[PDB]
């Protein structure tokens, strides 16, 4: 049976591929799309872009990095990697060691 | 709410920490607790790994790359990429266009 981990993993791209199939090529994401994707999918992870179109408009053209007006999987999987890896550091910065007690917040 | 993406990137993480404070440093994976994580958690995907003492050897000498004998968060998640892109890769492999029907293999 699929672990958590690999269920994790299939989940993220199945999730690309639920907004990258919608319009255009569907291997990658228009604009719309990934504006679509960030507003429900990263609302929490992105809670100042969803509600920003300019923060959105920023990242677009930081991932588009052959400039086709598109993302990739490549591409967006850069996303990826900045968001797990500010999870990760949040999520030590939620937990402070020492108190004798757990905490909650998870990553934000 | 957590949405399914925002659930799958803790979890990457819950995971990794699930074996990373067994022992030694609490956020590093020792040889032992990467062998525990790679046979529990990617015995699907790293099918041929689990089984060969062999392939973890060389797969964590690649990870290792400050060779400090544990692998941090940032080197498991090279391997963690990886894993991503051949997911995606396969996932494709398994659903050939033009067959008017559904396929449901997923990636291995
Ligand atoms: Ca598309
Ligand atoms: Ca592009
Ligand atoms: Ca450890
Ligand atoms: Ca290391
Ligand atoms: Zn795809
Ligand atoms: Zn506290
Ligand atoms: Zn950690
Ligand atoms: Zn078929």
């Amino acid at each position: 049976a699929p672990s958590q981990m690999e269920r994790s993993i299939t989940t993220i791209i199945d999730t690309f591929h639920q907004y990258s199939r919608k319009e255009g090529h569907p291997d990658t994401l228009s604009k719309k799309e990934f504006r679509q994707m960030v507003e429900a999918q990263l609302a929490t992870f992105m809670k100042k872009e969803k509600r920003n179109e300019a923060l959105i408009n920023d990242i677009m053209e930081d991932l588009d990095t052959n400039q086709d007006n598109q993302l990739s999987f490549e591409e967006c999987m850069m996303l990826m990697a900045k968001l797990i890896f500010a999870c990760h550091e949040k999520l030590h910065e939620n937990n402070p060691r020492g108190h004798g007690h757990s905490h909650g917040k998870g990553c934000g």
